[PDB]
């Protein structure tokens, strides 16, 4: 299959260099933003197979930052892009909220290579490795 | 804070690799695949400097960068650096390269120790050993 389009979203720069070097020696082509602000900006431009939104950022947390795509989506007239969630450790209340702002689907930090792998082919089809 | 840089073109492999070897030298690195998009990410984030492909349709580098200086002027924003690579570019080339906006260049065959005397001598950052 083709290589996966990713956009990694997360405000902490070593974490986001981690997990855009996972997936870019899985053979994914991944675009690395720094700001749920970024993320709206890009995903207007790009796109992409998939986002993994980091749900902790300041100004435009996650959740912000998938309401402000969604609404751009239908506005726009767009076809929706997956959008995975990269939490800490999320009770029930928390991923209902998340799945509440639009988002599809979550995976709980630290992320490792076999959930994102799992994460891309449930949502797009494409596999990664 | 280290050094933030853009890399631009629009053949995924040579993004990656050129990305890779600015990443290797501590640099914070975005990697875009278009003039149009250049553009963009100039307007939302600073980077030090710019290394932007030259060959891309419907904008080319020389146009990314007119568009990137024409910005700059009007939003009045601290210009950036903007660096061609080039295949194996003809002396016309070269020069048309600088009457764009485009500040130097360096051929295909790059490497870390390369880009890092770029990133030094027109950014005055240090990268690499030296970050």
């Amino acid at each position: 299959g083709r290589p996966p389009r990713l956009l990694c979203v997360d405000d902490n720069p070593a974490n986001l260099l981690l997990v855009q070097t996972l997936l870019s020696d899985l053979g994914a082509q991944v675009t690395a933003v720094d700001s749920g602000y970024a993320a709206l900006e890009v995903v207007q431009r790009e796109r992409f197979d998939l986002v993994f939104m980091d749900v902790q950022m300041p100004g435009m947390d996650g959740r912000q930052a998938t309401e402000a795509i969604r609404r751009w989506e239908a506005e726009r007239e767009v076809s929706p892009v997956p959008v995975i969630a990269l939490t800490a450790h999320a009770l029930s209340n928390e991923k209902r909220a998340l799945l509440q702002a639009g988002m599809d689907d979550y995976l709980t930090k630290p992320i490792d290579e076999q959930q994102l792998a799992q994460v891309v082919l449930k949502w797009t089809g494409l596999s990664l490795g």
